[PDB]
């Protein structure tokens, strides 16, 4: 059953490496997880707060390295997303991290950017809810939550997809994307979207119109090799506004896929909305017949 | 000695073309009529009334009045109707022999035209940042208006500003930059701002909450040579809702400023509201003291 947690084994660290958190969340975030039987490690500096960050970059990053010291953590589950994951990047030490033992780092949203570095670096990621999503269609958020366990214990391996478009084929390659905005906006600098040739590249994205969205995707399209790619599959595009736009947002992208020759598929279950399933972070699957399987 | 209302003739013909957003009807006979009350001779692109969702027209209907303002011998200036969105799109297909075989032009506008604007520096093409043509058929605002035609004529030389952090010693550089937003759009790209050493970088934005404006201030900076700047130069920002954020806009520029030590200025009368005086795209300019000078 998919609200069935698996037991996680070993510890997990929690940071917060982006926007700060609320007392109250954090705290119904922790209870839940004791609920499940969930051993964690709270970051030294998770109830930080400079402007809407979670801290200094300084005190982000001792939480981060300080995540992958610890012996008996296997995974690393960030707390919350919004805005500021990437302005870590200057400051990782990378090799720190490959020395360590495997742990997997999991969120969504703007974590999608450092999920992109670690791929490019090696290291193990999940693409899923970020933990205060805990602390917060009720059925299906739930799902989404215990999914994470779940992939962390190898039980789940794929998710329905449905192909828009073009011909029956098989795609297969590195799993790679996340959120639309927040990776456009990190293209031309050092942590810039990793996109091998054959990627299948999964764009979502909240709270934009639009342009907004044809802008961005544009932008990550021109800054990578997109000719290459062997697909873009979309998640959820929730609360974007159309505004009496002409062309629906599944249009708008059909033509950057077409302008490309990738094949273009849809309805996969990720992103900001009550469906978000965790899925492996720089994994070769393969796009058959009506579902995303790794 | 004029008021800065006063307009200046402008002679031969003012090529107007709509390279980004979809032009309103209305608005465009409004500001024809006022190119007539100022005697100006206009031509009007084939394809700028061309709607395809929010674009005015597709790429191809976009380059060809793009091109044809550069093909027509008797014009003088090329003045972008309207910014929005999409004139970034034009870049890949735009033939930049046949702009510079042509006759000196001026291309004139802001917002998304700052893509354009340096685009052109790049090809050693002459620009103006200023308001866009449509403004004229919607105090402060009519001087904003006057000072294109002003400007063109080269009997404006200075606009105020205000130092606000790092050395208070004289910068001279190129003046470059415009709406923040856009241009951080096209880091990654072909069209990622053209940002020379020593050059000043004038910023502005309108309707952002800080978070996003930090996000893309973030990805501008680190997307080009930013510690080899001559200096930031803020214009406004208007309608950017603080929203109980704890730092203001000046502790934000502030700290990027520091973080790349380059100085500081603001209260620039260019961007999205009242004040929008033109000035010289791609030109050497002096900053010191309260004024910018060129």
């Amino acid at each position: 059953s998919d609200q069935t947690w698996q037991p996680i084994d070993g510890r997990v660290a929690l940071i917060a490496p982006a926007s700060a958190i609320a007392t109250e969340v954090l705290e119904a975030t922790l209870r839940q997880l004791e609920v499940h039987g969930v051993d964690y490690h709270l970051g030294r500096h998770v109830e930080a707060r400079y402007r809407y960050l979670a801290g200094t970059v300084e005190q982000r990053l001792e939480d981060l390295h300080n995540a992958f010291d610890m012996p008996d953590i296997t995974a690393v589950w960030c707390l919350r997303g919004g805005y500021g994951c990437g302005q870590l990047l200057p400051g990782l030490d990378w090799g720190r991290l490959e020395a360590a033992s495997p742990r997997p780092l999991i969120g969504f949203s703007d974590i999608s950017v450092l999920l992109s570095a670690f791929h490019r670096h090696g290291l193990p990621a999940i693409h899923g809810p970020v933990a205060t999503g805990l602390g917060l269609e009720q059925q299906e958020r739930l799902a989404s939550l215990a999914s994470v366990s779940r992939l962390l214990a190898g039980i789940d391996h794929e998710l329905p997809v449905q192909h828009l478009g073009g011909h029956k084929q098989r795609v297969e390659g590195a799993l790679i994307g996340g959120n639309l905005t927040a990776l456009a906006c990190m293209a031309g600098t050092l942590g810039g979207l990793h996109a091998p040739a054959g990627s299948i590249l999964v764009l979502e994205d909240v709270g934009e119109p639009y342009y907004r969205l044809e802008r961005s995707l544009w932008q990550l399209l021109e800054s990578i090799d997109a000719r290459q790619l062997g697909a873009i599959c979309l998640g959820s595009f929730t609360d974007c506004p159309r505004k009496e736009v002409a062309h629906s947002l599944e249009r708008i992208f059909g033509e950057y896929a077409a302008a490309i020759e990738v094949p273009l598929y849809h309805h996969l279950p990720s992103g900001a909305g009550a469906q978000n399933r965790a899925w492996p972070y720089g994994k070769t699957a393969v796009l058959e017949g009506n579902r995303l399987r790794w």
